C-alpha cells in the first residue's frame, strides 16, 4: 500500500533570492603600540565599527589610529584591521606587515586579512596599508592579497617628485592596484601641526563612502576628501587643458590630488596593464557580482538537475541582474544556458553553465563638447 | 523488441522488453561563466 | 565654451547611465533656451 | 568528482580599447648654463 | 551483501588523516559502496563530554531524511546532519576552489563532512571505477525500478 | 594545501618554504612536496635531491615524486626544483622524470650572464623542459633584505594560477608574477623589436622575467628540437588527454566488443573532446575506428 | 602605428581561438570607426 494516510511533502523549488556581501569592507594594516590601553592583540585581526571601537582598541596616538580616524572622519564602515606591533629598522618593520605565518600557523600580519571573512563574515574587499607601501616588497604582498579577497589594493607611492612616482607604477600591471601618488598632509593632534600622511587611508575611506551613498559600481573620483590641510608636492591642474601635470599622472594610472587644500581626488585608471580592466570600477563591480553569484548558488550544489532547476536558477539570475539594471549597477544583462557547453556528457558529471553576460558602467572621465557657430538659423530672423 | 522477441524465444516463454531512461544526475558542479563587455554602451543614447 | 568648460564640472568621472546623459542634454537644452529667449542666440540645437 | 562545489570563473574574452598615445610630446635640446637658479643638471633629460 | 539486497552499503573508514582514507578507498571499486572518511564526534549523554562516532549510522540516517522527503532519486550531499559537536580531523572546504582538502578526498570517491561543528556531508561519488555508476544516485534509482 | 599545511611540515625559513610560499603567494595549488635534508658539500647535496632510491627501497629525493600517484590520488604534472637546476646533473634527473609523469619541469639556469644560459639550454631537448633563466629576486622575511631566487617556484605557481583560471590549455606566458621585488640582471625589452635581448632568450628556447621589478614571465617555447611540439603549452594539452584516456576507459578493457560496444567507446570520445571544444580546450576534432 | 603596438600587448601570447580574432578584429573596427567620425581618416578597412 505504502504509507497509507495523507501526506504532505514541500517541495523546495523555485528562484532563490541573491545579495551583494562584503560590498567595501576595508581591510587595513598599519603599526600601533601594544600595552595598556591597547586592547587589541600585538597582532591578531580585529574588527571596527566607529573611532570608539578603534580608540580602546589600538590607542591614541597609534599610527593605526591616525589611518582608522582619516577613514571614519570622511565615512563610517567597517575596518577589520589587523595592525602590528612597531619593529627597530623601518626595512625589517616591513616583514612583520607583510608577516609569514609564524610557528602558531596563524597568519600574521597583512595576510591575516584572509581570516577575516571566516571570524567577522566581513571579508576585506578594499586592502590598504598607510605608510607601508612605498617599498617594492610589501606592495606586492598587496598584490597577491588582494587576488585571494578579490579586492583592490589602494597604495600610496612615495612623495619626492612626479619621475619617481611613474618609475615606481610601471613595476605593477594587477586589476586590482589602486595606487595614489601625492602624499596629502592632515593636521596632526599630538604634532599641533602640520602632518604629511601617506593618503591611503583617506582614499580608501573616500570609497566607503561611495559605495554606502552611490553604490559600489560608482566611481570614487572626483570626489572631495575630508581630514585634509594641503598636499606635498602641488600636483597642477589647469580649468581644462591636457598639459596640466594631474593628467600625466592618470596616464601611468595614478590617481591624485587636485587643486589647494585636498579638493578632491581622481584618476579612475588601476595599474593595469589589459585596457579592459582599466578603470577600478570594473575591477569592483566584477568582483563583487562573482562573489554575490559563488556565495549566492550555495544552496543549490548537487541537486537534481530537472529542468525546473535550470529554470529556477536561470530566473534567479534574470531577477537578479535585473536588480542591478535598475539599480543603476548596469546597463543591460543576458544570462542563459548555453547550448554547446551543457553536452548530453557534461551534465552526466554535474557540470551545468550559465552564460553571463553584461556591461558594467563606465565612469564619464572625460565628456567633450563639439561645440560651433555657423550660420544656418539666420533665416529665421525675418518670418 | 523486435530482434529478441523471435518466433522461437516467444516459444520458449521468453519475452523481452527494453526499459531505457537517464536517471537524474545531481548537479555536483555548476558553473557561471559570467564576463563583461562592452556591448550594451549604445543603448545609453536613445 | 569658458561656461560649458567651467559649467559641466561637477559631471567629470560619473556613471554614464541613459538618466546622466539626458541630464547633460537637459542641461545643454534648458541652458541654450536662456540664451535664446534672452537674445545672445537665435536659435541652437543640441544631442548625442 | 573534480573540485565539487560551485565555479564562477571569469571569462577573459572582447575587444579591448585602444588609445592614442603621446599625441604630441615635444622633444628639445638647446643649451643653457648651469649652475644656481639652473635647477635641472647639464645633461640629464627634465620633464615641462 | 550489498548486491543481495541491491542496496548501498555506507562504510566508514579510519580518521588518524586523510592518506590513510585514500588508501583505503582504493581498495574498493564496487557500485555499492560509499564511504565517509572523516569521523563526526557526537555529544555521548552517559559520558556527559565530547566523543567521537563512525560517521556511518549519521550518514544513514541522512539518507533516509532526504529519501522520505524529495525522493530516493534525490541526492543526499550537501544535506545538513544533526546530533552532532564537531568533527574529527577538521577537513577545510574554501568558498570556492579546488585546492581545499574537502575537494581532493572526492576525487578518491569519499564522501565527507564540511565546516565546523558539522555543517553538512557530501561527496556523490561512490567507490566505483566505471565511471557510468559513479553517483550513489544512479545506483540507488537503478537498484529500486 | 595551504601555507599553513606547508608551514607546519617543513617549518618557516626552510628553503623549501620559501619555494611553496612563492607559488600559495601566486595562486593555491595542490603540491605534493618532498623535501630533503640538506648535506655538507653543495654538490654531494644533489645527490640527496636527485635520490637513488635507498637500502630502505622506497623511492628517495626527486624520484619519490612517483609515489605521489598512488598515495595522494594527485600525480605530480608539474616538476620543479627550485635552486637544484642550474646544475647539469639534477636537470636530466627532471628530465627522466618527466616523462614517467608526464610532466613539465622547470628548470632554471644560472643568472652570471645570457651566454652561460644559451650554453645551457643546448645541452636539453626534450619536450618537458620549460627552464627560466634570470633568476628574479624575492623579498625574504627573515632576511629583511633583498634576496635572490631561482624563479623556478615563481613559474611553477604561475602555471598553476592560469590553469585553475584560463586552463591548463591556457598559455602562462605573459602573466604578471607576484612575490618579487626585482630581477637580477635585469633582461632589456623594448617597445617591439627583435633587437631586444629578452627575444634573444626565446629563440634559444628559454623563459624570461622583463620588465622593471618582475612585471610578468614570458617563452612559450619549450627546451625542444622538434618544432612540432616548440610550445609548451602543446605538451600539457597532449600529456593530459593522453592521460584522460588511459586512466578513463579503464572500465572497458577486457569486453564483449560488440557493434555496440565500439560506438559507446567511439561515442565517449565523440562527447568527450566535444566538451573540450567549446570549451575552447582545443579548435576542432575527429575521432573513429 | 605606435598605438595598435602598445595597445595590443594584451594579447600577445594568447589561446587563438575564434573568438580571440574576432575579439581583436573588432578592437581594430571600433578603433578606427573611432578615427573616421572624429575626421582623423576618411574611410577604413581592416580583416584577417
Amino acid at each position: 500500500s505504502f504509507f497509507h494516510g495523507v501526506t504532505v511533502t514541500n517541495v523546495d523549488i523555485g528562484a532563490r533570492t541573491i545579495a551583494l556581501p562584503a560590498s567595501s569592507v576595508i581591510g587595513l594594516c598599519d603599526v600601533f603600540t601594544p600595552g595598556a590601553q591597547a586592547s587589541a592583540k600585538p597582532n591578531v585581526p580585529v574588527l571596527l565599527t566607529s573611532k570608539k571601537d578603534a580608540a580602546a582598541a589600538f590607542g591614541i596616538g597609534s599610527s593605526i589610529y591616525l589611518a582608522c580616524e582619516a577613514i571614519y572622519n570622511r565615512a563610517q564602515a567597517v575596518i577589520v584591521a589587523v595592525g602590528v606591533e612597531t619593529a627597530e629598522t623601518p626595512e625589517a618593520q616591513a616583514s612583520a606587515v607583510i608577516g609569514g605565518i609564524s610557528a602558531a600557523g596563524e597568519r600574521t600580519g597583512l595576510q591575516a586579512l584572509l581570516d577575516g571573512k571566516s571570524r567577522f563574515n566581513a571579508q576585506p574587499r578594499l586592502l590598504v596599508a598607510p605608510g607601508h607601501s612605498a617599498q617594492q616588497a610589501v606592495a606586492t604582498a598587496m598584490d597577491g592579497l588582494a587576488e585571494k579577497l578579490r579586492a583592490i589594493a589602494i597604495l600610496d607611492g612615495p612623495n619626492s617628485t612626479d619621475e619617481a612616482a611613474v618609475a615606481y607604477a610601471k613595476n605593477f600591471g594587477s586589476k586590482r592596484l589602486f595606487m595614489v601618488d601625492p602624499g596629502v598632509q592632515v593636521w596632526d593632534s599630538a604634532t599641533n601641526a602640520a602632518r604629511n600622511a601617506p593618503a591611503s587611508a583617506y582614499a580608501a575611506g573616500l570609497f566607503a563612502w561611495t559605495d554606502a551613498e552611490y553604490g559600489f559600481w560608482s566611481s570614487p573620483s572626483n570626489k572631495e576628501i575630508k581630514g585634509v590641510t594641503g598636499t606635498s608636492r602641488p600636483v597642477e591642474f589647469l580649468d581644462g587643458d591636457e598639459t596640466c601635470r594631474a593628467n600625466l599622472l592618470n596616464n601611468a594610472n595614478i590617481a591624485t590630488i587636485i587643486r589647494d587644500d585636498g579638493y578632491r581626488l581622481w584618476g579612475n585608471r588601476t595599474l593595469s596593464s589589459d585596457s579592459k580592466w582599466a578603470f577600478v570600477t570594473r575591477v569592483r563591480t566584477m568582483d563583487l557580482v562573482m562573489d554575490a553569484i559563488l556565495a549566492g548558488h550555495k544552496w543549490a550544489v548537487d541537486r537534481g538537475i530537472t529542468k525546473t532547476y535550470v529554470k529556477d536558477v536561470t530566473e534567479g539570475l534574470r531577477a537578479f541582474m535585473r536588480d542591478l539594471k535598475n539599480q543603476g549597477a548596469v546597463i543591460n544583462f543576458e544570462v542563459y544556458a548555453d547550448p554547446d557547453l551543457n553536452s548530453a556528457s557534461q551534465l552526466a558529471q554535474g557540470k551545468v553553465y550559465w552564460n553571463i553576460r553584461f556591461t558594467d558602467v563606465p565612469p564619464a572621465e572625460n565628456p567633450n563638447f563639439r561645440v560651433e557657430v555657423t550660420d544656418q538659423w539666420l533665416t529665421e530672423v525675418l518670418d
